[PDB]
């Protein structure tokens, strides 16, 4: 239900642009799942009824970053900006998707299609808009379902950008990656949801709710056992998170 909007060829220049030069600063600085987090968990912030919140940059805001649930971000949006400063005519809400998008090409994942006009936004969303991941599948549906907007297929898909990265005690509280390859986006999330608890790997208890759920297992099942169709599901709703208020 998308109209994206019309920008300049020189918009299209720097989002060309500062594709690559990302690529090269994510990878070297071996920060995509930092990235990916960013992107993700501040477009999060959608609340559909009233049309407020999501990825319109907010979260650079010091008001929006002291919110306990972004612990960490901080790094993320430090460690952009000397780039960003490369690129003045690109919004901070599309640099921040652009760096999201490319965290997941650069570790191996889908190819996630990108689509430049976010306009930068003067207002954070209230704080508490975010998952929970003490919580569970009623829960996971308030908040990607009720106020995002996204399917219970949107949710699943989501939940495996967990196949990058580690919590941190000191951030969230939690700890350790949930795979053996951090670094790396594959199904391995899936994989060890369904082994049980492996020492070493993280699941939080909103990763454990997607196997106890009638809808969420089934999908948790068909990743485990298809990688590409964990791939072509979560291209199409890591866009639709990228996108949340934005061109409808
Ligand atoms: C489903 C609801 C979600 C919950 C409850 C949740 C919760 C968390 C928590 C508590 C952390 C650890 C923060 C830390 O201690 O460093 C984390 C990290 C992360 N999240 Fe989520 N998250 C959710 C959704 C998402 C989505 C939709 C994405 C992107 C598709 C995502 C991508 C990531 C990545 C890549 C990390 C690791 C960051 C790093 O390595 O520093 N998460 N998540
Ligand atoms: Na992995």
């Amino acid at each position: 239900g998308k109209s994206y909007p019309t920008v300049s060829a020189d918009y299209q220049k720097a989002v060309e642009k500062a594709k690559k030069k990302l690529r090269g600063f994510i990878a070297e600085k071996r920060c995509a799942p930092l990235m990916l987090r960013l992107a993700a968990h501040s477009a999060g912030t959608f609340d559909k009824g009233t049309k407020t919140g999501g990825p319109f940059g907010t979260i650079k805001h010091p008001a929006e970053l002291a919110h306990s649930a972004n612990n960490g971000l901080d790094i993320a949006v430090r460690l952009l900006e000397p780039l960003k400063a490369e690129f003045p005519i690109l919004s901070y809400a599309d640099f921040y998707q652009l760096a999201g998008v490319v965290a997941v090409e650069v570790t191996g994942g889908p190819e996630v299609p990108f689509h430049p006009g976010r306009e930068d936004k003067p207002e954070p969303p209230p704080e508490g808009r975010l998952p929970d991941a003490t919580k569970g599948s009623d829960h996971l549906r308030d908040v990607f379902g009720k106020a995002m907007g996204l399917t219970d297929q949107d949710i699943v898909a989501l939940s495996g950008g967990h196949t990058i990265g580690a919590a941190h005690k000191e951030r969230s509280g939690f700890e350790g990656p949930w795979t053996s390859n951090p670094l790396i986006f594959d199904n391995s999330y899936f994989t060890e949801l369904l082994s049980g608890e492996k020492e070493g790997l993280l699941q939080l208890p909103s990763d454990k709710a997607l196997l106890s759920d009638p809808v969420f297992r089934p999908l948790v099942d068909k990743y485990a056992a298809d990688e590409d169709a964990f791939f072509a599901d979560y291209a199409e709703a890591h866009q639709k998170l990228s996108e949340l208020g934005f061109a409808d």
